């Protein structure tokens, strides 16, 4: 009761070029063969897809979840400095993206009323949006 | 004003390496050469510079940025649109910052004090959150 | 016919979650609803879904994108002057690549005899690349 | 030897905001500081900082990165075998790229000789392309 790759894609929610992709660089490959070949995930495929998903939600990229993925256990300690850097990553994140909302709220209150601007003098006014 | 591409660089805080690329994908070009092959910027290729700073801050693709640049007026709701879009898209992402900063906290309280993390588990109990 | 959110992740190659996102930004938001009141997608929107995917395919930024379908139909030169630009990004990319591979199997053939690869060390050889 | 941000950011060709966040993250951080508050970078983290460039030209991430700079040697089979999946990676991209132009070609041929480029329309060209050439 494998599935093709179609019926994968819509089960865990990956496009299908998705699959090719991590199939092609060797991070998750179809388990399964029938006779002339042929595709074909497992349950266990899905359960490693899920963990894929899992990581990359958390921020980690293919090259640590593969690393991640091909051990049991990974040691909480060096895992948690793992997972508290892509915190950090996402807290630094967090206080750019707040940032650039109130500049661009703010030039909007500013250049609303023109018809048209001028692209330099529109950019200086946006620089001049840091101390 | 002149500026070999090193201290060019270091004025506008863009790495050499940067000023390479904008020169070879022809994004920004220095208006000066050196008779002996070295690059010389202008004030006029700092405000370039600025600008494509500006409108990368924005949202704006490289290949849109470029036209925009190449035009000293600009109908203001080329910006206006943009930026209202961009508000959306960064309003989603704290959205989904806050979440999966929430979500850490609990995948720490509940191996924190494991020796090791079982991989699988650890993504079944993550997957419980989504 | 028409389809569930679900149905349209299939019709037109993307995802649930893509989908979700597009609708929150209002990228694109389904036509319809069924009385159970679900999201249900026209004809229409997968050929705006098919906009969106194309377009995303060149470097365009949703935004852009946006104003891209909205606008119907764009001046052929513009367009192509952008198009012309992003090609030369995808070949600076390209050759960039072609490098990083060659000093990649360098320095793989190097440290490929020693029973520990030092950090320190190979980054200093790589560095050495020049 | 010692280095000022500033003196740190012309050396290894990077910024002052980079060497900023990476202090943030703790990738990097000054390894002595003036009396006046100063970040000193010493000759210490002048190799750690190549290092997160040496990795980062290799495409890694800087998650991964930190991983690899807070040991100092790593096995030769394990090590390969990242530097094997990092360069399929990069040979994934280089392919995919290759057929963006192949399609750019094809659809600057196509309207060429258009006043404008209709947008539904020219999305059923690529698409037509892109899988006839599937």
């Amino acid at each position: 009761l494998a599935w093709l790759i179609s019926e994968f894609a819509s089960v865990g929610d990956v496009t299908v070029r998705a699959l090719r992709y991590y199939d092609k660089i060797n991070l998750l490959k179809p388990s399964d063969y029938t006779e002339g070949g042929h595709r074909l995930y497992t349950k266990d495929d899905l359960y490693v897809l899920q963990q894929i998903q899992s990581f990359k939600h958390l921020g980690f990229s293919l090259g640590e979840i593969q690393n991640i993925i091909l051990q049991r256990d990974i040691e909480t300690e060096v895992f948690l400095r793992q997972m508290h850097f892509q915190r950090e990553v996402l807290l630094a994140e967090q206080e750019r993206i707040a940032k650039v909302l109130s500049h661009m709220d703010e030039m909007t209150k500013k250049f609303q009323k023109e018809e048209r601007v001028n692209v330099a003098l529109f950019s200086s006014f946006l620089q001049t949006f840091i101390w």
